[PDB]
């Protein structure tokens, strides 16, 4: 089944909302949530629009796909 | 229901694979397919991996989310 994380040409990451935060911490070298999508909902306090973003642990996390209410895909880019 | 197209902060577009090609042509100012996902499958001749891309009509089209076999979200960026 679908890869949970993939690397783009520029080194940024496209990541499934279900990735556990523990695993996210490990792969970036960087509660009321235990997954990436959960962390997003916690931060925005609502279901974010695609294209909204926030910064966390020296990374920018941008919503890139929703499936209905599900935060399905995020883009992670290291802050410059 | 879900927006078919959204604009990112840098002006690039995140677009649903179901967007018809006619409508895509209009929004970019730019068969065996009539949708964006269809055009992708036609180009690759297989279901592409997330992060694969091609150039078409002065734009780069990058796969950014799959749902199983469905090409669910694409990133469109104007070639520099
Ligand atoms: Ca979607
Ligand atoms: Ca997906
Ligand atoms: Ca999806």
């Amino acid at each position: 089944e679908d890869a949970l994380m993939v690397t783009r040409e520029d080194g940024s990451f496209l990541i499934d909302g279900t990735l556990p935060i523990e695993e996210l911490r490990e792969v970036l070298g960087a509660n009321n949530y235990h997954t990436l999508a959960g962390m997003c909902i916690s931060y925005f306090g609502r279901i974010p629009h695609v294209g909204e973003y926030f910064d966390w642990a020296g990374w920018r996390i941008e919503i890139v796909d929703l499936d209905g209410a599900r935060i399905d895909k995020l883009l992670l880019q290291r802050l410059n």
